[PDB]
C-alpha cells in the first residue's frame, strides 16, 4: 500500500531533494538513471547514495522511447524535475517524450511535471526571452491535458538559495557584506521557501486526493515577505545595518537587450517577481495551498534559513 | 591542543572527503572558501554543510597573496587537494602560490600537497602528455623542500570510483554488463582504495610524527589485486561470468596521438598502472604504509566496495 513513485531528474537541484523526501515519506521510490550521465561522477555517486536509502534504480534514456515506457509502467506516480536553465535548447520540452511514454503505458495514476516556480498560465505577458520558460511548461501542460493524464502542478515559491540566501542580490549566493540593492522600494511581497520544504510538500501532495488534477501553491504565510523585510531579518541576525540603494524599475531593465540571453531571462523573471509581485498579486484558498494542506510540515522560516550563513 | 588543519580545495572530489575525515578525526578544521566560487551552488552549499559539522570558513583567493598568508597563519597543518585535471593550464602549479604563502607565514608545522596518486619521483619515464602531471607535482615538491616546509606525501592507490567501480573499463563509472576488456593478460597487480579510506588515512597521518617529512603509501594488502582478480570479485557477487577480450599493449596505445590531449594523458596513466604495474613494482615497509601505520582503519575491501553497485 506504499505509493510507487518514479523521479525523473533524480540528480537535479530540486530533483535530488524530492528523491530524499519521497524516501522519508515512505513512498516506494524509483529513480531514472540515464546512460548518458555515466561519466558524471557526482551523478553516479548520488544514485549510489539513493540506493543505500532504499531507492530502486531504473535504467532508461530519453532517446529510447520503450525504455521510458518500461520505466513508468513500474510506478503509480511520476514526478519530473527536468531542468529549466537551457530554454533556447528547450530542455523543458524534453518532457514531451516522457508524456508520450506515460500515455502509451496507461497505468500512471498521476504525473507531476517540472513546474516548481511561477505559475505558467499567469505569465502570458512576461518579458522575453524569460517568457520562453512559461511557453514550454504550458506546451507540456497541454500535452498532459490532451493525453488525459491526471496531474498535479506544484507552483508558487522562490527557491530560498537563489533569492533569500543572497538577499535577492543575484550576483552571488551569499548575503552581501556591507551594501545591498533594494529593488523598487522593496515593499513588494515575495514568496520564499526552503527547497527541502518544497520537496517535502511535493512528496506529501503527490498521492493526496485533494490535489488530483489541481494546482498546489507553496505559499507559507510566514514566508511571504517583501525584499526589505528579508533584508531586515538579516540585519537583525548580524546586528549590522546595510547601506541601501534603491533601484527603480527603468534602471533595472536598462539595456537588457545587450545582456547575454540567459541573464536576460533571469532579469525578466526577477522583474515579474520583485517589481510586479507575480507570486503575491492573487489570492489562493487554504484548500490549494501546501502549508495549510500539510500543517504537520514545520516549514523553515527565513530567519532560521539565514542563520546558516552567519 | 587540537591540531588546526586548513584544507585548500575543500569542495574537490578527494578534498571534500578530506574535510569530513579531518572533522571526524577531531581536528580543528578550516576550509578555504574562495570568492570565485560564489555562483556555483553545489560548492556554496558544501561549505554550508561543512560549517554545520563545525568547520570554520576562511575566505581567501589565490589571486590575493596576503589572503593566503592570513589563511595559513591560522593553522598548524595545511592540506592541498588541488585538481589535477587541467594540466595544460597548470592548475597543479597553482599550488606554488600556496607554498609561497606558507613560506612567508612561517608557522606551518606540516604541508600535505596534492599528491594522492602515483609516486611522482618514480614516474620520470612516463608517456607524454600524461607525464606533465608528475612533472608539475615534482616542481611543487621542489618548492616545498627549497623553502624548508615540513611535509607528508600521500601516494600509491587508485581511486576506487575511477578504476574499481567500473572494473577498470574507463568508458563508464559503472560495472560493464556482459563484456569486459582485459588489459594485457590481466595479471598485473594494482592498488585500489576507497577514497573515504584515503581521506581517513590522510587525516590520521597529518599529525603523525612517524610520517613527518616522509612519503606515506596507501597499499592495503587485501586491495592489491590484478584486474582479472577484480573482475572475478564482481562475477562472484553477480553470479554472471563476463565475456573477456584481452587487449595487448601495442593495441591499447594505437593512434594515441590522434586522441584529445586529456584522453591521451588518461591513457598514459592507465598504461603505467595496468600494463607496467607501476603501483606494485616495488616493496614498501610497514612503517611507511598507511594500513599498517593505522590498523584501526578497517579499510573497505573491493568486494564490499563493489556490493554497492548490485
Ligand atoms: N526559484 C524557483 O522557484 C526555481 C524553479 N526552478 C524550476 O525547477 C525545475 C527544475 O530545475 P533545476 O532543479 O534547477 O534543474 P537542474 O538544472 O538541476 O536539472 C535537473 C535535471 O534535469 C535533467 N536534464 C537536464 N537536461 C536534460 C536533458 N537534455 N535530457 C534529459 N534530462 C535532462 C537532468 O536529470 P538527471 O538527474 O537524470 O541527470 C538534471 O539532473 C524547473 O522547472 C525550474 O524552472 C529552478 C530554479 C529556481
Ligand atoms: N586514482 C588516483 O589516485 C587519482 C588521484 N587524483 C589526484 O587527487 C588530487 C585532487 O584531484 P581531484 O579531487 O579530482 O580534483 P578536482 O577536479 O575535484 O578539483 C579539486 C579542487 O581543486 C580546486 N581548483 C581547481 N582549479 C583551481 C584553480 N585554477 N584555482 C584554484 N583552485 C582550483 C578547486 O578547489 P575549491 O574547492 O576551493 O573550489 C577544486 O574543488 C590530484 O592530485 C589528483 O591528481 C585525482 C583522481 C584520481
Amino acid at each position: 500500500e506504499k505509493t510507487r513513485v518514479l523521479v525523473v531528474g533524480a540528480t537535479g537541484y530540486i530533483g535530488k531533494r524530492i528523491v530524499r523526501a519521497c524516501l522519508a515519506e515512505g513512498h516506494e521510490t524509483y529513480v531514472l538513471q540515464r546512460p548518458e550521465i555515466g561519466l558524471e561522477i557526482e551523478k553516479v555517486q548520488l544514485f549510489l547514495s539513493f540506493k543505500k536509502l532504499g531507492a530502486r534504480i531504473v535504467e532508461g534514456s530519453f532517446s529510447d522511447h520503450q525504455s521510458l515506457v518500461s520505466a513508468v509502467k513500474l510506478v503509480d506516480v511520476v514526478v519530473s524535475a527536468m531542468s529549466g536553465v537551457h530554454f533556447r535548447s528547450h530542455n523543458i520540452l524534453v518532457q514531451l517524450k516522457l508524456v508520450e511514454a506515460i500515455k502509451e503505458a496507461g497505468n500512471v495514476k498521476r504525473f507531476l511535471p517540472s513546474e516548481f516556480g511561477m505559475d505558467p498560465p499567469r505569465m502570458g505577458h512576461a518579458l522575453p526571452p524569460g517568457r520562453e520558460t512559461f511557453d514550454q511548461k504550458m506546451e507540456v501542460r497541454q500535452a498532459i491535458e490532451a493525453a488525459g493524464i491526471p496531474y498535479t502542478y506544484v507552483v508558487g515559491a522562490c527557491f530560498a538559495a537563489y533569492f533569500a540566501g543572497n538577499l535577492s542580490q543575484m550576483v552571488t549566493l551569499l548575503p552581501p557584506k556591507e551594501k545591498v540593492n533594494i529593488y523598487g522600494d522593496g515593499n513588494v511581497k515575495v514568496v520564499f521557501a526552503d527547497e527541502d520544504d518544497i520537496a517535502k510538500y511535493t512528496a506529501k501532495t503527490l498521492n493526496d486526493p485533494r490535489t488530483l488534477n489541481k494546482t498546489v501553491n507553496i505559499r507559507p504565510p510566514d514566508n511571504v515577505l517583501t525584499q526589505l523585510e528579508l533584508v531586515q531579518i538579516w540585519e537583525k541576525l548580524t546586528g549590522k545595518e546595510l547601506e541601501k540603494t534603491n533601484i527603480a524599475a527603468q534602471d533595472f531593465l536598462a539595456n537588457i537587450e545587450q545582456m547575454e540571453i540567459p541573464h536576460q531571462a533571469g532579469i525578466g523573471h526577477f522583474y515579474h517577481i520583485f517589481y510586479e509581485g507575480c507570486l503575491t498579486d492573487h489570492e489562493v484558498g487554504e484548500d490549494e495551498e501546501a502549508s495549510s494542506l500539510y500543517p504537520d510540515v514545520k516549514y523553515k522560516r527565513m530567519d532560521d534559513y539565514l542563520r546558516m550563513f552567519l
